[PDB]
């Protein structure tokens, strides 16, 4: 549907459909050991018509992702990527923060 | 995911609506418009949380009978909203709430 969730070795990866969302309009955070993903946008329809869309997302987070290291993508055609590197050791990378929501060129 | 027609008889409006139940849309005529509003809370889903809420609005045919307007939802999540036109002047106009009916 709208929303996946993969997982290998490597890294912890959300793919979410977030169609005709500007970056500006989605926040992303990292709180509790979850990302949280919140999206507002707005637009005309035909024949002065309106429609608004909001919503709320968490992805509860592995323990072994590095909170600090998650990057978000949003491409053109609207799927916004999470990425969030696994490690192991002692340095976790744990703790609330906002992800900055990256609009890549393609 | 919406469709509008409108003929001589009637304006009908096709929304697909399927992530709320009946109990979590409002539909209102307000100033000439009608008003979708679909909301609900934090549930639970395999990979987390998510809620959403949306409002969808539609210019009003000036000859549709606002009083007359009727909403049904089906099963599958489609809302169709029906108003028949009348050739009178302000004949049925008012703002109102419109009860979404369950079609079975």
């Amino acid at each position: 549907g709208v929303s996946e969730v993969r997982s290998d070795r490597e890294k912890f990866t959300v793919y979410l459909d977030v169609k005709h969302f500007s970056p500006d309009e989605l926040s992303v955070k990292v709180t509790d050991d979850y990302v949280e993903i919140q999206g507002k946008h707005g637009e005309r329809q035909d024949d002065h018509g309106y429609i608004s869309r909001e919503f709320h997302r968490r992805y509860r987070l592995p323990s072994n992702v590095d909170q600090s290291a998650i990057t978000c993508t949003l491409s053109a055609d609207g799927l916004l990527t999470l990425c969030g590197p696994k490690t192991s050791g002692i340095d976790a990378g744990r703790g609330d923060r906002t992800i900055p929501v990256t609009r890549e060129d393609k």
